[PDB]
């Protein structure tokens, strides 16, 4: 179900980005009982960065391959794993990268439909989570790329459970007492679809992220987006909740925004439809 990775299987050839826990490579395949060398996206994450040892972390990775059957295309599967001095990360090499960067280097070129369908996949991908009992905790427009323009799919799922800090994406309830359930995703599913709809708008722009926890005790939320009708950014609102279980559910996240996909110039209003 999960492979696991000799250190002559994979070589990192180049680099696609750092992150803030790690580094992102792009790299090649060369498995076991095949010849052929198979381009991949490989993440190396920073020594003793889990607070758990690699036969810990080996067996909570055998449940993110699990996800993985019977599957579903809006969720990223792991090729393998590199359990040695770092904790090293197998996926298909996605050319696209994340729809964070998609949003903002083609703002105009961008429909309506396309941003309320990429809200369906995002619902779509985080309801077989929620079913498959997976909890992402980490849940942003960075974090779901795209595979072409019309099919987004969401990676670094059960990555914060395998690690021990998104601050302006995390719900109340994360922030305030490290709560992580179904509906403190749904939380972020808001935050990420406030970024698509801002054309990749970092949230809370000025606000630091140690103020951000009294902010929504005040009741202050992110902004109506100006292509947003107030029909969509109820949806939006409704997520960002204080109760949880009053947070829309993934099941009806889907219901909401395929209505919308239906009719999108009624809901969302873009210069070119
Ligand atoms: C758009 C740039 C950006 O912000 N990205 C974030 C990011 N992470 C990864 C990535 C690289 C290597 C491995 C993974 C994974 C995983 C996983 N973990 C648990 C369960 C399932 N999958 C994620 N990428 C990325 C870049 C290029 N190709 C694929 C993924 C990005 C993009």
């Amino acid at each position: 179900l999960l492979r696991i990775l000799k250190e002559t299987e994979f070589k990192k050839i180049k680099v696609l980005g750092s992150g803030a826990f790690g580094t992102v490579y792009k790299g090649l395949w060369i498995p076991e009982g095949e010849k052929v060398k198979i381009p991949v996206a490989i993440k190396e994450l920073r020594e003793a960065t889990s607070p758990k040892a690699n036969k810990e972390i080996l067996d909570e990775a055998y449940v993110m391959a699990s996800v993985d059957n019977p599957g579903n295309p809006h969720v990223c599967r792991l090729l393998g794993i590199c359990l040695t001095s770092t904790v090293q990360l197998i996926t298909q090499l996605m050319p696209f990268g994340c729809l964070l960067d998609y949003v903002r280097e083609h703002k105009d070129n961008i429909g309506s439909q396309y941003l309320l369908n990429w809200c369906v996949q995002i619902a779509k991908g985080m309801n077989y989570l929620e079913d498959r009992r997976l909890v992402h905790r980490d849940l942003a427009a960075r974090n779901v790329l795209v595979k072409t323009p019309q099919h987004v799919k969401i990676t670094d799922f059960g990555l914060a459970k395998l690690l021990g800090v998104p601050i302006k994406w995390m719900a109340l309830e994360s922030i305030l007492h490290r709560i992580y359930t179904h509906q403190s995703d749904v939380w972020s599913y808001g935050v990420t679809v406030w970024e698509l709809m801002t054309f990749g708008s970092k949230p809370y722009d000025g606000i630091p992220a140690s103020e951000i926890s009294s902010i929504l005790e005040k009741g202050e939320r992110l902004p109506q987006p100006p292509i947003c009708t107030i029909d969509v950014y109820m949806i939006m609102r409704k997520c960002w909740m204080i109760d949880a279980d009053s947070r829309p559910k993934f099941r009806e996240l889907i219901i909401e925004f395929s209505k919308m996909a239906r009719d999108p110039q009624r809901y969302l209003v873009i210069q070119g439809d």
